[PDB]
C-alpha cells in the first residue's frame, strides 16, 4: 500500500466480489469519494459513458489513458462476446494495476492493455493489432493530447463515418482547443453532456463527436 493506486487496488481485493465488475466499480467509487480522491471517470459521468455505449454498440473500442482500470472495467461489462477494448497507458506502474483490476473483475478476455504513449501506439494499430477502423474512442489522458491524437487517428485512417469520439473533462480541467476544433469542423457532429467532476460538485462535462468523413 505505498501509493494511492496500490491502496485503491488493495481496497478492491479486500471488499469486492471476485469476477463481479459492478462490485469492483462500487468499491473504487466508495473508497475514492470518501477516503482518497482519484481521477477515475466515476459513477455519475460513468452513467453517461454507459448510455453512449448502449446506443452505439461498438465492437472495436479504443481507450486513451487507463490509470487503475476503472473505465476499462466499466465499458467492458457492457460489450458483447467477441468485442475488443484496446487500452493504452504510458505509466508502467499504472499499467500493472490496470491488468490486476481487469483480471479480478472477470473482463480480461475483452481487454488488450498496451504499455506506451498514445502517439507511438496509434500508428501501429492496423499492422500490429489488426484494427481496420474504430467504432468508438474514449479520450481521457493528458488534455494537451486530445487534439493532436484526434488528428493522428484521422491521418492514420482509423476513423469511418459514424466513429464515436467521447472526451472526458471538456470543462474541468478543460480541453478548449479540442472542443473548438470538433465543434467548428464540418467533419464532426457534436453533442455536449454537462455533469460534475468525479466525486465532487465542480461543474464538468463530456463531448461526443461523431465523425462524418473527410
Ligand atoms: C484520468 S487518468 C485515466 C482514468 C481512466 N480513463 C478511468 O476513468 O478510470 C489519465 C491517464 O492517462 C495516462 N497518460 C497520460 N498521457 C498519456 C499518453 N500520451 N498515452 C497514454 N496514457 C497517457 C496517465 O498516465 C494516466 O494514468
Ligand atoms: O485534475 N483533475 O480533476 C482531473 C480529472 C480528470 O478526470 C482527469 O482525467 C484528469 N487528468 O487526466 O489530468 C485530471
Ligand atoms: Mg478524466
Amino acid at each position: 500500500g505505498d501509493t494511492k493506486e496500490q491502496r485503491i487496488l488493495n481496497h478492491v481485493l479486500q471488499h469486492a466480489e471476485p469476477g463481479n465488475a459492478q462490485s469492483v466499480l462500487e468499491a473504487i467509487d466508495t473508497y475514492c469519494e470518501q477516503k482518497e480522491w482519484a481521477m477515475n471517470v466515476g459513477d455519475k459521468k460513468g452513467k453517461i459513458v454507459d448510455a453512449v455505449i448502449q446506443e452505439h454498440q461498438p465492437s472495436v473500442l479504443l481507450e486513451l489513458g487507463a490509470y487503475c482500470g476503472y473505465s476499462a472495467v466499466r465499458m467492458a461489462r457492457l460489450l458483447s462476446p467477441g468485442a475488443r477494448l484496446i487500452t493504452i497507458e504510458i505509466n508502467p506502474d499504472c499499467a500493472a494495476i490496470t491488468q490486476r483490476m481487469v483480471d479480478f473483475a472477470g473482463v480480461k478476455d475483452k481487454v488488450t492493455l498496451v504499455v506506451g504513449a498514445s502517439q507511438d501506439i496509434i500508428p501501429q494499430l492496423k499492422k500490429k493489432y489488426d484494427v481496420d477502423t474504430l467504432d468508438m474512442v474514449f479520450l481521457d489522458h493528458w488534455k494537451d493530447r486530445y487534439l493532436p491524437d484526434t488528428l493522428l487517428l484521422e491521418e492514420c485512417g482509423l476513423l469511418r463515418k459514424g466513429t464515436v469520439l467521447l472526451a472526458d473533462n471538456v470543462i474541468c480541467p478543460g480541453a478548449p482547443d479540442f472542443l473548438a476544433h470538433v465543434r467548428g469542423s464540418s467533419c464532426f457532429e457534436c453533442t455536449h453532456y454537462q455533469s460534475f467532476l468525479e466525486y465532487r460538485e465542480v461543474v464538468d462535462g463530456l463531448e461526443k463527436a461523431i465523425y462524418k468523413g473527410p
